[PDB]
């Protein structure tokens, strides 16, 4: 295209305004086709693994109250069932995650610790050209092109 | 449910496997009506994107070639274009992100630094009980029943 005065300007933003207006009503059909789509499957499958839970459960007690005689893993064909041991680290009781970092850190245990550092870009925003300079940053001011739909 | 005996677990578990059979499949309708869905929205809008290019280019180039007259920011009734100053704050050519940090931390600005501190829990797995009590931590130990499907 080739926008050669005013008035073929004022075309142009027609136009955009009016793909802008197309294209977000393309985007709603899709949000209904998917949002439809979620609640048919969620709608088929919500009575099935309710239903699997009571199973699930069921076998569980079951296999508790008999735990004793009757385990490892006891293989039933359709698949094992069976307990395990799963060890997880957690905070002690009155102790949060916080207060471990730094116990760890009073204790100069930086194995413990995980960082991610990241330069404050806020901070930043009020320094002269030159500090930034130093700590190796540079404003970078640009005019850019704006057309801007009601 | 009740699981009474051996028999009537492999029931349960065959039930269940049917479940996880079922739902899964459910699963697989929905993101075939997902996948159209995006496919459709994604064709239809496809060459209106790109017609709204071609024409925001347009008036863009327009705009520059004609700019020192011209302009603030004129209103098309349709919407208004123009210019606009937006700063952005940058690394220099050769620096890093973590090189403007390690500046940073040479002259002592901690306000320019953003933190984020974790707990490595895998150094902590070997510890013994003891060390971790000291440091708030406890290792949880678990025997939780599992029902595994092939």
């Amino acid at each position: 295209v080739i926008v050669a005065d005013i008035r073929q300007a004022e075309g142009a933003l027609a136009e955009i305004a009016t793909i802008d207006r197309k294209v977000g009503e393309i985007e709603a059909q899709m949000n209904e086709a998917i949002d439809a789509a979620k609640a048919r499957a969620s709608q088929k499958s919500a009575p099935l693994l309710a239903r699997r839970k009571e199973l699930e459960d069921g076998v569980a007690t079951f296999a508790t109250l008999n735990k004793t005689e009757m385990f490892k893993s006891l293989d039933l064909g359709f698949g094992t069932i069976g307990f395990r041991l799963s060890t997880q680290i957690v905070q002690m009781s009155k102790i949060t995650k916080d207060m471990t970092l730094e116990r760890l850190r009073q204790f100069g245990i930086s194995e413990g610790i995980r960082i991610k550092e990241d330069v404050n870009k806020e901070a930043m925003q009020g320094w002269p050209d030159e500090r930034l300079e130093m700590v190796g940053l540079k404003r970078r001011t640009t005019d850019a092109f704006y057309i801007e739909i009601n």
